[PDB]
């Protein structure tokens, strides 16, 4: 017997899936990955449920202040989101001290403004002065005035329902299931439409126009990208095998990063949040790097922004199934695309972000640039760019692609850009 409990509200949208309120319990009957067959205890109905909407009874995940599988940087982003205030906190798996837990607390500071400070927890305790049998008790105490903390505990971090998992056994779907409602953009290779999958589900469809490339071999290449899932890559949901091929991805509410930075709201975005974007793209490129693959076309036009202002990477694994200002020299000439050729493109993308979407090398045509890259000309630093940030672009713009950084390093440098190493966690006597 395995009892689980709902963490959020879910209304059914399919045939054999269940509806449940927050707090409903149910018996796990089958573990089919993203979807589980369960029998509700409230309605006694047997059906399918999203496994990422429930957890085992009286687990820590059930608790409103606990956050599973979240990094220190995500915990920082989640707390500095709108809807939280002074004292807003969370308890999470310690990213560094594995098998243990850390506490992230929102705090204000005149020097910078809102910040997130992190304390490690070691029965548990932070300072030997105060011992605690369990976390909830430990929480309660620190809600009663800051016992050494930078602030007194107020409310757990605001969380929203995760994205509903895709329909089961629906990697290949008929076109009839779709209603392409609005053309978002078109190009030399096809159109990107925003659509709807059998009502209830809002998707975006990339219509791949008929060609030589992968007529019967697209599904093959495309089936690999499906296994390269990441929180910072655009999620591939479904595919239409009948030519013209349709690619169903998740809908990114605020379009491309390029169009977004050129937007009004985008122009309002300050500098530390632009670097936050960069650190997200770098996080995604660090994954493609770990899988020893390649994106082949990094630019703001290929970065999408969610409604929550989360940057994700598209298309990826598309240039291998079919423009040079973002391209490194050793690919313009020798046609050699490495993971380091993307590093160059990231440096360009970085500048593209700091300049709010300004075209690289402005008032400077393509041929008038290639002959400068041989001289050693690089784009200059603008007034609004940190010296230590232009420093990174230049490292991405090294002539030797071997002495260019890794995305693993680039991400780490961008994640704690305003944080000194020693200041990551707080000391307490
Ligand atoms: N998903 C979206 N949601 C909201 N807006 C989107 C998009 C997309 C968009 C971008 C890229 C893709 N395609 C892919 O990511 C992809 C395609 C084939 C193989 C592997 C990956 C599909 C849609 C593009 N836009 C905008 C940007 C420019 C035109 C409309
Ligand atoms: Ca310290
Ligand atoms: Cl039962």
């Amino acid at each position: 017997r395995i009892i689980v409990v709902a963490l959020y509200d879910y209304e059914a949208i399919h045939h054999e899936d269940l509806s449940f309120q927050k707090g409903d319990q149910m018996v796990v009957l089958e573990e089919s990955g993203e979807w589980w067959k369960a029998r509700s205890l409230a309605t006694r109905k047997e059906g399918y449920i999203p496994s990422n909407y429930v957890a085992r009874v009286d687990s820590l995940e059930t608790e409103e202040w606990f956050f599973k599988g979240i990094s220190r940087k995500d915990a920082e982003r989640q707390l500095l989101a709108p809807g939280n205030m002074l004292g807003s906190f969370m308890i999470r798996d310690s990213e560094t001290t594995k098998g243990s837990y850390s506490l992230s607390v929102r705090d204000y500071d005149p020097r910078q403004g809102d910040t997130v400070k992190h304390y490690k927890i070691r029965g548990f305790y932070i300072s030997p002065r105060s011992t605690f049998s369990t976390l909830q008790e430990l929480v309660d105490h620190y809600k009663k005035g800051n016992d050494g903390l930078c602030q007194k505990l107020s409310v757990p971090c605001m969380s929203s329902k995760p994205q509903k998992p895709w329909e089961k056994d629906a990697w290949e779907i008929p076109r009839e299931s779709l209603k392409l409602e609005k053309k978002l953009g078109a190009g030399q290779f096809g159109e990107v439409w925003m659509a709807t999958y059998n009502k209830h589900t809002k998707v975006a469809v990339k219509t791949m126009k008929p060609g030589s490339m992968s007529v019967e071999a697209f599904l093959a290449e495309a089936n690999v990208m499906k296994t390269l899932q990441h929180d910072k890559l655009v999620k591939l949901h479904a595919v239409v095998t009948k030519e013209p091929i349709y690619i169903i991805t998740e809908f990114m509410a605020k379009g491309s990063l390029l169009d977004f930075l050129k937007s009004d709201e985008g122009s309002k975005q300050p500098l530390p949040k632009l670097i936050d974007f960069s650190a997200q793209i770098a996080e995604g490129m660090a994954f493609i790097e770990q899988r020893n693959y390649i994106h082949r076309d990094l630019r703001a036009a290929n970065i999408l922004v969610s409604a929550s202002l989360v940057c994700k990477i598209a298309d990826f694994g598309l240039a291998r199934v079919i423009p040079i200002k973002w391209t490194a020299p050793e690919a313009i000439n020798f046609g050699s695309f490495t993971i380091k050729s993307d590093v160059w493109s990231f440096g360009i993308l970085l500048m593209e972000i700091v300049t709010y979407g300004r075209i690289p090398y402005p008032g400077m045509s393509n041929p008038e640039v290639i002959r400068a890259l041989e001289r050693g000309y690089r784009m200059p630093r603008p007034e609004n760019c940190p010296e230590e940030l232009y420093n990174i672009m230049m490292r991405c713009w090294k002539n030797r692609p071997e002495e260019r950084p890794t995305f693993e390093y680039i991400q780490s440098v961008l994640d704690d850009f305003y944080t000194a190493t020693e200041s990551q966690y707080e000391e307490i006597p």
